């Protein structure tokens, strides 16, 4: 069995780098931070090295580490993603807005010397020119929202679908249809969990002393939805 978890004790340096095309709109994005998976906690800032975004902050911000999430004591057998861990995993979506253009990403997290790496590629592509996406029309925020994890078990990993709603700036509810693969990297055993819900909340906010286009960010990641029995 995995000793991963074994990695995530305490509070682990994150880095995330993010090269995007979006309709032809290059850009990239790198952040820096620290994780605290016992209390489920990331706090991280980004920076648009590129110059200005050419989408909202929001729309990335499940793209840019669900191996800091908090699994209860009870659930610690149900947790895929530290079991990959130090080798890592590789996370592939399709996120589908509606009414408008589709995200396709790659990416590979895993251990780099002391620090946990998300390294993503990502493509966008049919998104309208002046819709919310490139017509940035989204506010500033990120709802709480619960995340089904179901294992994959004829691909040794996880699958995921869930709907992340944006607000519009008119009051509007832009939809984000996300469906998410995991994948080991190495060969070691892996935790294939019961079915089961992460739990994130987010809280988006800028640094006042900053100029670059970035977004800092505070996230909880809590799982769930396995039942306690008195067994223990």
């Amino acid at each position: 069995v995995s000793k991963g978890e074994e990695l995530f004790t305490g509070v682990v340096p994150i880095l995330v780098e993010l090269d995007g095309d979006v309709n032809g709109h290059k850009f990239s994005v790198r952040g820096e931070g620290e994780g605290d998976a016992t209390n489920g906690k990331l706090t991280l800032k980004f920076i648009c090295t590129t110059g200005k975004l050419p989408v909202p902050w929001p729309t990335l911000v499940t793209t840019l580490v669900l191996c800091f999430a908090r699994y209860p004591d009870h659930m610690k057998q149900h947790d895929f993603f530290k079991s990959a861990m130090p080798e890592g995993y590789v996370q592939e979506r399709t996120i589908s807005f509606k009414d408008d253009g589709y995200y396709k990403t790659r990416a590979e997290v895993k251990f780099e010397g002391d620090t946990l790496v998300n390294r993503i590629e990502l493509k966008g592509i049919d998104f309208k020119e002046d819709g919310n996406i490139l017509g940035h029309k989204l506010e500033y925020n990120f709802n709480s929202h619960n995340a089904y994890i179901t294992a994959d078990k004829q691909k040794n990993g996880i699958k995921s679908n869930f709907k992340i709603r944006h607000n519009v700036e008119d009051g509007s509810v832009q939809l984000a249809d996300h469906y998410q693969q995991n994948t080991p990297i190495g060969d070691g055993p892996v935790l294939l969990p019961d079915n089961h819900y992460l739990s994130t909340q987010n809280a988006l906010s800028k640094d006042p002393n900053e100029k670059r286009d970035h977004m800092v960010l505070l996230e909880f990641v809590t799982a769930a939805g396995i039942t306690l029995g008195m067994d223990e």
